[PDB]
């Protein structure tokens, strides 16, 4: 899955435009977290997301897991949430 | 859905086993969280979870929604997450 990175600061509508973007083309995508607000921010993007896929035929699930991840060159425990895309109907 | 509510201070092991716990039994739970700490705890629920059904070939999906809940005498927005066992792939 492509990943989007997100951080405190990140703002969960431009953040769910882009994972509606890449569910809507690649059909799957996955999210990274690390810390408190950046998963708060995430959840919120994933909700506001399924609004925009919606009309699209589109809606989504999510799996979490935690994660070991590189970051300036020191390993971090971080929270992913893979995303897959399925038509709502066919 | 049977609904379980994180708290900020809810501990994620312990929710984890009421989550693996329902969805064993009946497939499919609600978890409702109002707060960043408590969306935090939650989302750690959900991973431990997984590792808690994986055994038994069962794994799970969630769909994240804003919801308005009322606390007291307060409409409030808070962060739901509609969760179903997904028996196992590859
Ligand atoms: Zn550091
Ligand atoms: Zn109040
Ligand atoms: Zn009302």
């Amino acid at each position: 899955m492509e990943t989007l990175r997100v951080s405190s600061k990140s703002r969960p509508n431009s953040v769910a435009g882009a994972i509606a973007a890449m569910l809507r083309t690649k059909g799957e995508v996955e999210v990274q977290a690390i810390g408190p607000q950046a998963v708060n921010q995430a959840v919120k993007a994933i909700a506001i997301a399924r609004g925009y896929i919606a009309p699209d035929n589109l809606d989504l699930v999510v799996k979490p897991a935690f994660v070991k991840l590189e970051l300036e060159n020191e390993e971090r425990t971080a929270l992913k949430f893979s995303i897959k895309a399925h038509p709502l109907e066919t």
